[PDB]
């Protein structure tokens, strides 16, 4: 050990280390600053950058050994506190640049030394830094990062006051459709909102701390777990498996089809009989600190069996492949699609033709945070599990009858959150953490390190793909065939779910009156299939948009053009007969128009022998909601100190549930004028809260956004004043009147899919919208750059345009990753952020443009839609497209990795 | 396990807690504040006061389950931090009210919260306040901390300006004699000066956890020790005994004299065969946590025959008592006084002789901070202990041959550290760490709770007194003769020296020409002595100060003027034949006797017949160093940066060793016009600072601060450039010259006490002074309070005035407790502060009054001498002949408990 004296956030610390610890776990563990926050724990995304003598370093890469006697440290923390904001964090509360704000901390104390060094940087400065200090972001799409770096700098330079960092409240008032900040954002940009591996260091003592005995095997039967040495080892409590699961140690997809094959139960909570994918957790280590519990939980030994794995979909759906879950075949659903008459004849006597044959992948998610959870017994004799749940009610029962609790024993609350991007509509670590807190009585917590992220928990499942189109020479689609196969891993949950979606959104944005098509799902060995933002509408429409480029350049025309000429008017139907809500897509098109020729000359004149540009489109649609007649529930409640509650289990992913709350309400709220900063959100908890539903689905604009504004209307009712005017708390507790009133709403007239025909009205509410990609081909490489990105958006109303500019610009960034890089398909890999191809800053463009062009929806809360998907749907389709225009090749199977564009180029 | 979602600090927290957990271990472990100070643990002390809900409750006896949801915490964090201090914060730091500084937060808080009650206090509200809160201190004597509170009252109040509360310079510039604020203030009022306990929270997951196993008997021999049952207790590594010492596992007294007839190795590290007192470590349980090290210790059985305990002097003394250490006599040391012609003669035909029979108790020294250390195996291969002790050269050789280490592979470091008032002169738990340090090779802590304080430090060592003077009818002292008793307890260290202290301070003050006293030091079973404030003089001076009363009493002379006739004037010697080095009791006298003379006429007008008042004398005298030739040394450096650090080992129980430091420096340094704020102390390390001696005999200020005055002059004279004026850093390196400078200093011609006579010449320098206590007695209850006290002092010259005043204030206040209250007989009973007899406000009057009458010392520098130990002389004496002025009855035996007086005044 060694004693080091230095100074952290200005306060000389007297400090006692070993010089081969790390310096994240010194400042957060022995120095309680969990402000520095640490995710991939490898040096690659700068969630732990600090500045260590004038330099921006990664805490969790630097040794104790490198921090000299004397050395002056500066976590978030030393940047500024609430009320006492730093010029960076301003800026970043007032661009809306903490979205999660899991990387908020990271990245403002690496821009506060990028601004001791440099302190007027170009926007390419700023980049250039980011990049080179790893600073990466899943939320944002960094454009608004570096537009509050830019502000901060002008301030800090005297060029503007640093007033001008606060926000102008727009004086009719009306917060809906502004750049209100979100309530969250000043305990993100401070380091001061704790998620939940912060939270278990801020656990007591009695705390036991969880490590995984995980499957390093594929597929195997389960002979026998010798727990012997790891009893021995230091701190160890105990070993957790199956035998202590008090209930059915299954896990229930809930809602699985009628027509699935599959019982919906094939899911343990810690495998008896068998591994199904590499990662399965078959025990549980309990000790007095992470480190102990992952030493010994490598000493545990498991006897197996390995047994052959499928790793794909056409392997595992192979007419003599050996069923997985012995008794249901390993295809175990299928939704045809029959809209109109037979294809086969139109087909043949059509002008025109196209086919295609489509690949996308195993997308990983990569939130900056990787899975957490924690759970204890209740002084009242619940079990509580706090954890990133974004369907906390939904969890609850897709659990509790494994865990062996009724569901009036378990509490589960969502912790705040870095990020999930819809593997969270899944649980993860829920049951695990439930089960070890009931088999020891003692609060347990599990923190999974980022190779666990990547190859243990789901991930979007891979689409094989063909798809056809039959039209007219003047370009009208008369017909359209499709077949797909949905790799879902081994687990089952909302997997046949999955595959309607290819139902609904192939060829989603077009009048299409005959469809003939069919989707199947599959169980395989690789890893299990969690909603990844777009929840099949990136699969589906890659294929359609992609054959819709194929179908322009087949009959000579432009692409945007044949989706002018295809898409949605009045009197069409979508591809399960029901009739678009409202009708933007033309309108977009006519205002994109000229920009999308604006960029084809430039792409001309700026391409050059070895470096061609092009210029790419799509169409992107998906609805806003759960399919059939979704619904939710608020409650406004009046407190005595005049403050307003809304309380709602809206799940944040770090979306913006916290301002969709205070925005929809404030707007619902007008007529008795009260100001946003009274009005309180509430953290979804399953006792305490409504079942607002899951977010999942882009639904809890529309949906919630809804109920709050019932709720918050029949509040106004309940206030009133007879002769005008509204009572006081204090005039309606002396009156013995409530205070603490209920909304609910439902998406009457939605109707769910037929098992048949495919055929129903699943949404209320979709989001539309069309994208451009640019892009430079360097044909030398088959290296692909994105210079701009472009999405026309019909949201119907913005609720809150910082939050939906910045889930626009995350989708788009996404969208790179899916064309260019991204991918789960190698385990070892693929389970580190550069090893699966996250988008660093330099891959995402500084040009990202959004035009809203917003048509008020029927059912929206004041003509809102959902955004959270849309952004997601096809901007992969438009790169791959643009990809084409720049150089002749198509990419039918994401992603567009160099090689690949090369081979192309080159045959 | 619960859920509280509060605010602690105006920052929300999502709390996880167990219901019945101590709100002073969530703030402090789960959340790190460990601004939270923690001494008593019993609700008693106030250190761990807390702001909840508007109340200040001691956070140490508030169970979570009282905590409610949305609950208001503030602890000092929340107060203001450094460059955001509170107006409270900086009137402490202007006042000096911080000395160690462990009861600055929890008074400043509790401070807070009167003051957002009682904008407008008077003084007796801030008193009462402190008292309703359980607010104490051991270092200031409160009237300190009550000035602060009412300057930061003023203030707040709009009454004067906050800048008003900065230190304003002199502007000669001289901070040698101002009120300049010490260096380390600022740290400890906003609870950023980690404390040992603090260091402990803040150590790294190795560290293992030390409890005591302790012997429940007070003599003994040891047959076993059974660690089984320990052993395999939540959490435990292993169990420390004698076994796994690698030295002698024997303290060594160092200095024992050669007339001492035991041999100085008497003390264990571990006890091997025998217990010799209660409290004795036999064993260390070393664990994950101390609550966990604690549970097991409990378990550890040891196999004792319990032997007769000897527990006092007159007992353990007694002819035929048994050995408690085989082959040494318990009376193992003997001090003779033999000055001028025999005694008996000049008794027989004196015109008045008086004698009595005096005792003072088993004082404990009652820091707020309980003992704390610990160690670990550098990576250099050497053992570091960092610790309270006040002596680091001194403890390291005491030890090293005990725990099997040569002296330049142990390295010991003083801590910040919240009071000794001597108990650190002697090691406590330095050996146990180290030992456990060595055998297990991992970092080491060890934290006592208050009983162990209590029973398991060292005390004031109880002297039985005999004293006897003879005069002429003038009042003129012919001849003393003198016994004392001195009860050490077991272990030997320094008891010789002590007792000693007899025959150099009873009687001193006086012309005495003819004097014959011995001195004998006993070994008990009581509690081992070690130094306490005064050492040695609280004991001889009460003897003959209460003695120069009753001769005043027998002469019908008034007792002021008996002392006037008697004190010091050139020509006289002290009791050792030495000259005095300065003459200013006639002059404090005569400055002091209006004053007394008034205190007499109002003690007649206010008494009534139930409360009867009276006024007190007496006559303090301490030697400011260590015996002999002492000596010191500092190093001087001038730093690159242009600061000047002075290197020393003047180790700070809180007493101010930085300002001493500084204010020395500057004085010295003021010819190159060097900035306080540019001046740097270091602290005590024996590796990296020299040896500048212990901080006991009242000495650094006169051995180091003259070494650090030669230091300061030889790096002027390293500066000097030819022509005049000072080279810069810069300009000396460039020529290769000497930028660490040494300076050393010695007390040459002071002499050692001679072993047969007594006779010597032992400290160059002494400090002189004279007080007066106003009482008033309950006559029906016998129960003393003090009014007043005031204190002339010669301190030669002030190195810093808010230091000096502290000093003497606090010195005041233990003086009251050693009169009235204090002691520690009862092992249980005594063992908690109340139980002891800790003076809370209330028991300290606010008028305490100090009178500067300074006659600079030829010897110390810039004229000065210590302070330390001057005020707790015999202020205790002037008391308890105020209470006899008061009532007519003498109390001879310490304290003057109530029951004690009453039968004295009914017999
Ligand atoms: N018009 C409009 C719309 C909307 N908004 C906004 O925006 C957001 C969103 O919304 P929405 O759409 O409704 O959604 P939500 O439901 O809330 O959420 C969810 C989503 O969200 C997204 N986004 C995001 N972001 C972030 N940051 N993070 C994340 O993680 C995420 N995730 C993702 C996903 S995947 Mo799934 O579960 O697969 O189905 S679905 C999803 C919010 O805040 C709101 O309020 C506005 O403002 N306006
Ligand atoms: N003239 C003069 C003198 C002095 N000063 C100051 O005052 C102080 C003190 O000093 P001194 O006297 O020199 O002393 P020191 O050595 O440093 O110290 C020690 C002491 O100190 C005291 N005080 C105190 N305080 C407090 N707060 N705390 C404590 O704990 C204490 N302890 C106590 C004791 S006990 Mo022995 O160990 O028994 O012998 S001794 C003793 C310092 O700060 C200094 O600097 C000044 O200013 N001036
Ligand atoms: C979609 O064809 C069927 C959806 C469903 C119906 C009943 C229960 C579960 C899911
Ligand atoms: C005082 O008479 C003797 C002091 C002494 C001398 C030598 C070594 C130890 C102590
Ligand atoms: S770079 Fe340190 S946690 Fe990712
Ligand atoms: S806001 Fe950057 S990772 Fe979520
Ligand atoms: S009153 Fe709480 S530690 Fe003393
Ligand atoms: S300053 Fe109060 S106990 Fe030391
Ligand atoms: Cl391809
Ligand atoms: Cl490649
Ligand atoms: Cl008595
Ligand atoms: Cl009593
Ligand atoms: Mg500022
Ligand atoms: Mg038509
Ligand atoms: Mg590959
Ligand atoms: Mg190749
Ligand atoms: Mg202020
Ligand atoms: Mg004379
Ligand atoms: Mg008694
Ligand atoms: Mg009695």
């Amino acid at each position: 050990m060694i004693q080091k004296v230095i100074t952290v956030n200005g306060i000389e610390q007297n400090l006692f280390v070993d010089a081969e610890a790390l310096l994240s776990d010194v400042l957060r563990q022995q120095l309680g600053l969990t402000g520095v926050k640490v995710g991939c724990e490898q040096g690659q995304c700068g969630a732990c950058s600090v500045i260590l003598d004038g330099k921006v370093v990664r805490a969790c890469v630097t040794k104790m050994k490198r921090v000299a006697d004397g050395a002056q440290i500066t976590t978030i923390e030393g940047v500024g506190q609430p009320e006492n904001l730093h010029p960076l964090q301003k800026a970043w509360v007032l661009h809306g640049g903490a979205q999660c704000g899991f990387c908020s901390p990271g990245f403002i104390v690496s821009a506060k030394g990028l601004l001791d060094t440099n302190a007027d940087p170009s926007r390419e400065d700023v980049r250039d830094w980011f990049q080179k200090h790893r600073n990466a972001c899943r939320c944002t799409g960094y454009k608004p990062l570096v537009d509050a770096v830019m502000d901060a700098a002008a301030v800090i330079n005297g060029k503007k006051p640093e007033t001008d960092l606060e926000f102008k409240m727009p004086a009719d008032g009306r917060i809906w459709g502004s750049k209100y900040p979100r309530p969250t954002a000043v305990a993100k940009v401070t380091g001061t909102l704790d998620y939940g591996a912060d939270l278990g260091l801020k656990m007591p003592a009695g705390t036991l701390h969880l490590a995984m005995v995980q499957a390093k095997v594929s597929h195997a039967n389960i002979k026998g777990i010798d727990t012997s040495e790891a009893l021995t080892m230091p701190g160890v409590h105990s070993v957790i498996t199956h035998k202590d699961v008090k209930g059915k140690n299954r896990i229930t997809g809930l809602i699985t089809f009628p027509t699935n094959k599959g019982d919906g139960w094939d899911r343990p909570i810690l495998c008896d009989e068998k591994v199904f994918q590499y990662g399965d957790c078959i025990a549980l280590v309990c000790a007095d600190s992470e480190a102990n519990a992952r030493a010994a939980a490598e000493k545990v030994k498991v006897d197996l069996e390995e047994l052959p794995a499928y790793m794909s979909g056409p392997a595992a759906a192979a007419e003599d492949a050996i069923e997985i879950h012995p008794g249901t075949p390993n295809v175990y659903f299928e939704q045809p699609i029959v809209k109109g008459e037979d294809t086969g004849p139109i087909f043949a006597s059509a002008d025109v033709t196209v086919e295609g044959d489509f690949y996308v992948g195993r997308q990983p998610h990569m939130p900056i945070e990787p899975d957490v959870a924690f759970a204890y017994m209740g002084d009242d004799g619940k079990c509580y599990i706090h954890s990133k749940s974004i369907g906390v009610h939904l969890h609850l029962y897709m659990i509790a009858p494994g865990v062996g609790l009724e569901p009036d024993q378990l509490v589960l609350v969502a912790n705040p959150m870095g990020g999930t991007f819809g593997y969270k509509f899944s649980p993860t670590s829920e049951a695990l953490v439930a089960v070890a807190a009931m088999a020891t009585g003692r609060p347990v917590h599990l923190r999974y390190n980022y190779q666990q992220q990547q190859q243990y928990t789901g991930k979007r499942s891979p689409w094989e793909m063909n798809v056809k189109f039959a039209a007219k020479k003047d370009g009208t689609l008369l017909a359209m065939e499709s077949d797909w196969l949905v790799d879902h891993g081994p687990y089952s949950e909302f997997g046949d779910l999955l595959t309607l979606r290819g139902a609904q959104f192939i060829g989603a944005g077009y009048n299409i009156p005959n469809i003939r098509g069919l989707g199947r799902t599959v169980a395989t060995n690789h890893v299990w299939g969690s909603a990844f933002r777009g929840y099949g509408a990136p699969q589906s429409m890659f294929a359609s948009e992609c054959l819709m480029d194929m179908l322009a350049e087949k009959l000579g025309m432009d692409p945007l053009e044949l989706r002018y000429k295809n898409a949605y008017r009045p009197g069409d139907t979508n591809p399960t007969g029901q009739e678009p809500e409202v009708f933007s897509l033309p309108d977009m098109i006519d205002q994109l128009r000229p920009k999308y020729q604006a960029a084809l000359e430039k792409a001309q004149k700026e391409s050059t022998a070895t470096h061609k540009k092009g210029v790419g489109i799509s169409i992107g649609v998906y609805g806003s909601g759960l399919d059939g007649p979704d619904a939710s529930e608020a409650w406004a409640e009046l407190n005595a100190d005049g403050t307003i509650t809304v309380h709602t289990a809206w799940e944040d992913h770090g979306q913006g549930a916290d301002i969709g709350c205070v925005g929809t309400a404030h707007e619902a709220l007008r007529p008795m004028g009260v100001a946003p900063e009274k009005i309180k959100f509430t953290w979804p908890n399953t006792a305490t809260t409504p079942n607002s539903g899951p977010s999942g689905g882009s639904r809890q604009q529309v949906m919630t956004g809804n109920a709050i504004r019932v709720a918050c209307e029949n509040l106004l009712k309940a206030c009133e004043k007879p002769g005008g005017g509204y009572y006081t708390y204090d005039e309606l507790k002396a009156a013995d009147k409530p205070t603490k009133i209920t909304g609910n709403w439902t998406a009457s007239g939605a109707t769910h899919c037929d098992a048949v025909t495919g055929l129903g009205k699943p949404f209320v509410v979709y989001m539309y919208g069309v994208f451009m990609a640019e892009v430079t081909v360097d044909v030398a490489t088959g290296q692909t750059t994105v210079d701009g990105m472009t999405l026309m958006a019909d949201l119907g109303s913005l609720c809150n345009q910082l939050a939906t500019d910045g889930q626009i610009y995350g989708g788009l960034a996404q969208g790179i990753g899916l064309a260019l890089s991204e991918d789960f398909e190698d385990i070892k890999k693929h389970a580190t952020l550069v090893g699966a191809g996250f988008p660093f800053i330099k891959q995402i463009p500084d040009k990202l443009d959004i035009v809203y062009v917003n048509h008020p929806r029927p059912d929206g809360p004041f003509g809102a839609s959902g955004v959270g998907e849309l952004p997601l749907t096809s901007p992969h389709a438009a790169i791959i497209n643009a990809i084409k225009s720049a150089t002749g090749v198509r990419i039918y199977r994401l992603p567009a990795y160099p090689e690949k564009v090369l081979e192309a180029l080159k045959a």
